[PDB]
């Protein structure tokens, strides 16, 4: 990197390698992502470029989109840890409820902002949620999925996780709505509470069936139009819905109520980020600081 001294390899993203780097001129420390074949789609350039204006305190800031030497680099503000690592590290005692609530509240503010500007994430997961020592949490990679697509395998053959995928996506819908992000966030909220992934599928059908086994196989009553979806099969087994009290114990009724609205099958009935922010669950929200050992 000409203007960047590579500090460390942060990981192998969905699109390419990500490095923590230091701008040799300003000294600012950033996250530099090298995106993957030959020519760089011009449409992706314009689209990604527009994201430079999508600024909000709970959205990882896109500092620059470098299209030089016919290669694509994205420069992002740097945060020291992601939620996946934090959850793993908090697995023995669990993340305290006040912090889970603060993070969920901040994540919803972030979604509310992007959604009002017509930008969707589409692939939210704990690894895409970044946190700092101040108690803030931010969403990373908003809008990139649209600029590219679903790779199935990152770039190093790693398997892309399906655990947070909305059911309308699994059923073949071609047009995603903002509801897909609320679904993923609901799945993450449940994982923070129980300390185990809600729907850890290892194939598209296993993912769909794990959802059906917990929330019941969807039908025309709860989801008008579901039986006409591209990948819907009348042969899907019919499972009864389980009670949330059994799905995310020992979360209280305000939390179960909100989660239930974030996991509604019908994308149109699923709660919006804006409405979720007004839910009684956030009546006593605060902003605690996490125990972060960097
Ligand atoms: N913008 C960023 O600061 C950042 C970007 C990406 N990413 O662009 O991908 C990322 N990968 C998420 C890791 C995904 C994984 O392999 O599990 C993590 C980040 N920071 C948190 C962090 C975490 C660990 C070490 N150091 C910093």
């Amino acid at each position: 990197m000409e203007n960047f001294q590579k500090v460390e390899k942060i990981g192998e993203g969905t699109y390419g390698v990500v490095y923590k780097a230091r701008n040799k001129l300003t000294g600012e420390v950033v996250a530099l992502k090298k995106i993957r074949t030959e020519g760089v789609p011009s449409t992706a350039i314009r689209e990604i470029s527009l994201l430079k204006e999508l600024n909000h305190p709970n959205i990882v800031k896109l500092l620059d989109v470098i299209h030089t030497e016919n290669k694509l680099y994205l420069v992002f503000e740097f945060l020291h840890q992601d939620l996946k690592k934090f959850m793993d590290a908090s697995a023995l005692t669990g993340i305290p409820l006040p912090l889970i609530k603060s993070y969920l509240f901040q994540l919803l503010q972030g979604l509310a902002f992007c959604h009002s500007h017509r930008v969707l994430h589409r692939d939210l997961k704990p690894q895409n949620l970044l946190i700092n020592t101040e108690g803030a949490i931010k969403l990373a990679d908003f809008g990139l999925a649209r600029a590219f697509g679903v790779p199935v395998r990152t770039y190093t053959h790693e398997v892309v996780t399906l655990w947070y995928r909305a059911p309308e996506i699994l059923l073949g819908c071609k047009y995603y709505s903002t509801a897909v992000d609320i679904w993923s966030l609901g799945c993450i909220f449940a994982e923070m509470v129980t300390r185990r992934a809600l729907f850890p599928g290892d194939s598209e059908i296993d993912q769909l069936f794990r959802i059906f086994r917990t929330l019941g196989t969807p039908d025309e009553v709860v989801w008008p139009g579901v039986t006409s979806m591209p990948d819907y099969k009348p042969s899907f087994p019919k499972w009864a819905r389980q009670d949330f009290s059994k799905v995310v114990p020992p979360l209280d009724e305000d939390g179960r109520s909100l989660l239930s609205q974030m996991l509604h099958y019908d994308p149109n009935k699923r709660i919006s980020a804006k409405a979720a922010l007004a839910h009684p669950f956030f009546q006593d929200v605060t902003k605690p600081v996490p125990h972060l050992r960097l």
